[PDB]
């Protein structure tokens, strides 16, 4: 029916059908369009107190709860989707990954290199698509597939 991971759902506020991807946590009103050895992704990471390494270039001691990290992620997603901010701008400013200095770019990678939820989301994104919140042991990610 739909590309990998996508399913139909009903909006609770509007009653209109939308589409949700349970691999990427992407959600959208529009019916999703239409696997390579490698993809290229950028990401914005928000770490929390239960991150594998609760430290980043932004903060020596990361203390925010996972719930607070998710709220931050949700707010960045809203600004990206509204066009108020660019993904790259938010990643450079607020990603708890050292890839922040490359606008979140991780370069290209294969299956078998990244943490599984990140890998699965990356490979289920189409080129140009953005994930919803993706959870790993590092924290919570927004992933943008660029190639
Ligand atoms: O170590 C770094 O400064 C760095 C710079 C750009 C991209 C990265 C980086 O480290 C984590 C992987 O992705
Ligand atoms: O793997 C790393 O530590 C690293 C360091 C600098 C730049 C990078 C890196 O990983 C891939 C992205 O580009
Ligand atoms: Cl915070």
């Amino acid at each position: 029916k739909l590309p990998p991971g996508w399913e139909k759902a009903m909006s609770r506020s509007s009653g209109r059908v939308y589409y949700f991807n349970h691999i990427t946590n992407a959600s959208q009103w529009e019916r999703p369009s239409g696997e390579p050895a490698r993809v290229r992704c950028s990401h914005l990471l928000v770490k929390h107190s239960q991150s594998r390494r609760p430290s980043s270039w932004r903060q020596e001691k990361i203390t925010r709860t996972k719930e607070e990290a998710l709220e931050l992620i949700n707010g960045y997603i809203q600004k990206i989707k509204s066009g108020e901010e660019d993904f790259e701008s938010l990643a450079s400013q607020f990603s708890d990954c050292s890839s922040a200095k490359a606008r979140g770019d991780l370069g290209a990678f294969s299956r078998g290199q990244m943490q599984k939820p990140f890998e699965d989301a990356s490979f289920a994104l189409r080129t140009g698509e953005m994930s919803g919140p993706v959870f790993t042991d590092s924290g919570i990610h927004i992933i943008l597939r660029t190639e």
